[PDB]
DNA sequence: CCGACCCGCATCAGC
DNA sequence: GCTGATGCGC
DNA sequence: GTCGG
């Protein structure tokens, strides 16, 4: 229920604008009158009714109509039976495949997950492991898992050097009963945002979740941004873990508190938060919030809020 | 009538 | 070789 | 696609 076929209806329109059209300012129009109209508290009898609702206009108005009127969106149907169109769709669920790489597959009739297996010399790195991890990928994780992955980062992370700090956020410090993944934000006294007193300091910390094997595969390595694969470790004769991606981004310690705000989420949340700021005449980044002028200063999360003019809504409650 | 719409890394284009 | 641009996911 | 200068 909750306006469910017209919200159902607008996320496959964006997903089609994103992956097939390329058209990322209409994806980003369906998805945003997609979640006003899930926070609508009323079910929309019109498209007018739907129209007062911001980030609703015309066309949004037409497509509610002709839904509620047949229970179905021509467009759509048309869609989804399109060899080509539902393919490029398709192949986008593979990390490490856009709507640029789907669409030069498709292109050469690589339509399928079996056309990309034959098809290895056709995929770079990222590719060939978001197609070896295909189904594991969209595996929800269970916080129960959650806290055993938690556990080992925050022991390896400790056993490489006691000052480091890290902090799991994403979904997890959200209060999420389950997580698509696991996001760890990392920070050590010699990289602060005045000086790097010390090099190596995220690789360090990768080798040794790669030494016991929790870290599996790498999908990209920088000197503050890891991207890749982990796995809990099994018991005897015990079903295998599904394989998880992980992200790990370094933060100078002197910007945390914009990591965890920005780590912490959501995503549409943080864009929500981001085009509140500029209204209020703010910038806001992982890093700072600014008038752009000097860095203005911060020290806990609320900080942030205020500047803003938004009351503290604690993380459960980004889940926007 | 039309421009705006919230950064890190891998790979590509090109000099 | 190198810079700069683009794809991708965040 | 929607909003607003
Ligand atoms: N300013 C932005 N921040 C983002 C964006 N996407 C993600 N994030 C921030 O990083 C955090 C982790 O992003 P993820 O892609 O892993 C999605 P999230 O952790 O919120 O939930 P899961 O599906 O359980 O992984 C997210 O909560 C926030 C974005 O597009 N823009
Ligand atoms: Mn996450
Ligand atoms: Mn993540
Ligand atoms: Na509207
Ligand atoms: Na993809």
């Amino acid at each position: 229920t909750l306006n469910g076929g017209i919200t159902d209806m607008l996320t496959e329109l964006a997903n089609f604008e994103k992956n097939v059209s390329q058209a990322i300012h209409k994806y980003n129009a369906y998805r945003k009158a997609a979640s006003v109209i899930a926070k609508y508290p009323h079910k929309i009898k019109s498209g007018a009714e739907a129209k007062k609702l911001p980030g609703v206009g015309t066309k949004i108005a037409e497509k509610i109509d002709e839904f509620l009127a047949t229970g179905k969106l021509r467009k759509l149907e048309k869609i989804r039976q399109d060899d080509t169109s539902s393919s490029i769709n398709f192949l986008t669920r593979v990390s490490g495949i856009g709507p640029s790489a789907a669409r030069k597959f498709v292109d050469e009739g690589i339509k399928t997950l079996e056309d990309l297996r034959k098809n290895e010399d056709k995929l770079n790195h990222h590719q060939r492991i978001g197609l070896k991890y295909f189904g594991d990928f969209e595996k929800r994780i269970p916080r129960e898992e959650m806290l055993q992955m938690q556990d080992i980062v925050l022991n390896e992370v400790k056993k490489v050097d006691s000052e480091y700090i890290a902090t799991v956020c994403g979904s997890f410090r959200r209060g999420a009963e389950s997580s698509g993944d696991m996001d760890v934000l990392l920070t050590h006294p010699s990289f602060t945002s005045e000086s790097t007193k010390q090099p190596k300091l995220l690789h360090q910390v990768v080798e040794q979740l790669q030494k016991v094997h929790f870290i599996t595969d790498t999908l990209s390595k920088g000197e503050t941004k890891f991207m890749g694969v982990c796995q809990l470790p099994s018991k005897n004769d015990e079903k295998e873990y599904p394989h998880r991606r992980i992200d790990i981004r370094l933060i100078p310690k002197d910007q945390y508190y914009c990591g965890v705000l920005y780590f912490t989420g959501s995503d549409i949340f943080n864009k929500n938060m981001r085009a509140h700021a500029l209204e209020k005449g703010f910038t806001i980044n992982e890093y700072t919030i600014r008038p752009a002028g000097e860095p203005l200063p911060v020290d806990s999360e609320k900080d942030i809020f205020d500047y803003i003019q938004w009351k503290y809504r604690e993380p459960k409650d980004r889940s926007e």
